[PDB]
């Protein structure tokens, strides 16, 4: 029914190639069948907006088939709303700013410290991944190093959530989750005791108060903070750094005026998104204009296909932090499932980049070796760089 295409697993040293490829496809067809994901990809903005809104027709029930079953993302309707309110409490604005003061800022300074005394580093492994890892460590009360040991299992878990029709990816996802459950069980057990003094402890306490603290619910809260809070957040920071490093005049301006960091992050999400969109399951035969989707089909909403719509964002290939209005983020999903941790991720990007920019006025990309970009970078489910080598000193 749909044209076939390979939208995602395509390397380039041009960070805009991904955004431009999706926009190009959207001009050819509203829906394409991706040969690597093995599912229809919705590219048309009105179709995506409809899909996000009509949750009875476009559900997240595909997540009942894999490792997210039992967690928030797999829930629908009232069960979802009820668990969502619980999660919501911990990402309210005041809670976020409490995290910023009490640990994101000190951790950021510590991470930057470890970069001192070296002439060159890779800001991907040594910053973008380090900072979110240590934040989750703080929320768990467990050493960041412990999470670092899970990197490969974490990425294996995520790959199967996207390519959920691929038996090898799904099996490795399930197996990786099994190989991480000892860890997850240890963390849950510790912070579920009355002696817990961690944010995770407070969350488990809240689930307990609502009589929702089943083994699976508690494990899924930890799983989401790892998959989202650590791995997925890393790529947002990485892409924001690449955008600044690639545009040294904008980087200098941001260093001179760190109040611009929110605009740098948002434009970065338009210009170099780390995620394409979301998955939904079609619950009933539906037609979207001339396109028909059959009940039971799993689809991807590629909300980022509009990031490079020139009629919406002129000169879309230009990383312009001064755009008015600032682009609406498409990397957090939509509808009732819109990412609940996004406020934490956005704050970490700002607070970490501030600490970095202030400490190294000489910060610049190593002008030799260029980052290579693709969806699937480093075996992730992100579009991001393979490395971000910089020079820190003049
Ligand atoms: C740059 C960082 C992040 C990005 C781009 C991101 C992206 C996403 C996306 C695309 C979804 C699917 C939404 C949908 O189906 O509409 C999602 C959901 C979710 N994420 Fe985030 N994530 C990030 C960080 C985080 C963090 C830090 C946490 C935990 C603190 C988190 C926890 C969750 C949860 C629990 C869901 C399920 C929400 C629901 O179904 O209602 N994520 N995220
Ligand atoms: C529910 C949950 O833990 C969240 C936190 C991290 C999220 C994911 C983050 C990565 C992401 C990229 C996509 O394109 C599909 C949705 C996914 C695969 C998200 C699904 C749900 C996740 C796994």
């Amino acid at each position: 029914d749909f044209p076939l295409a390979n939208l995602f697993f395509v390397p380039s040293e041009d960070a805009t190639a991904f955004g431009r490829r999706l926009r190009a496809a959207a001009q050819q067809a509203p829906i394409v069948f991706d040969t690597a994901f093995g599912m229809p990809i919705l590219l048309r903005k009105s179709h995506i907006t409809t899909a996000y809104r009509d949750t009875a027709t476009f559900s997240t029930r595909m997540f009942q088939a894999g490792i997210l079953n039992g967690g928030l993302a797999a829930m629908q309707g009232d069960e979802h709303a009820r668990m969502r309110r619980v999660y919501n409490m911990f990402f309210l604005p005041r809670a976020v700013s409490q995290y910023e003061e009490r640990f994101v800022r000190p951790i950021s300074e510590q991470v930057v410290d470890r970069l001192a005394g070296k002439p060159r580093v890779d800001l991907l492994e040594d910053f973008a991944m380090e900072l979110p890892r240590r934040v989750i460590g703080e929320l768990f009360g467990f050493p960041a190093e412990k999470l670092h040991e899970t990197d490969e299992r974490v990425r294996a878990m995520l790959r199967g959530l996207v390519r959920m029709h691929d038996p090898a990816a799904v099996a490795e996802s399930q197996r990786a989750y099994g190989e991480t459950l000892g860890l997850i069980t240890e963390v849950v057990e510790r912070e579920s005791r009355d002696t817990s003094d961690t944010l995770l402890g407070e969350i488990l306490r809240t689930l307990k108060a609502e009589h929702m603290d089943t083994i699976e619910a508690s494990r899924q809260i930890v799983l989401s903070l790892i998959l989202g809070g650590y791995e997925t957040t890393s790529w947002l920071v990485a892409n924001t750094i690449h955008a600044l490093l690639a545009h040294p005049d904008t980087l200098a301006r941001v260093r001179q005026d760190p109040s611009l960091l929110p605009a740098a992050i948002e434009e970065g999400m338009r210009w170099c998104p780390s995620i394409f969109g979301v998955l939904r399951m079609v619950e009933r035969d539906v037609r979207l204009d001339d396109q028909a989707l059959s009940a039971g089909t799993v689809v991807c909403l590629a909300g980022i296909a509009g990031n490079y719509d020139e009629t919406a964002y002129p000169s879309p290939e230009v990383y312009d932090i001064d755009r008015k209005p600032l682009p609406a983020a498409n990397v957090f999903g939509g509808g009732a499932h819109f990412c609940v941790g996004a406020p934490l991720a956005r704050m970490e990007a700002r607070v970490g980049l501030q600490a970095l920019l202030a400490r190294f006025p000489g910060l610049r990309a190593v002008p030799e070796e260029r980052p290579s970009f693709m969806y699937g970078a480093k075996d992730s489910v992100a579009h991001g760089p393979d490395k971000l080598p910089v020079l820190l000193h003049h």
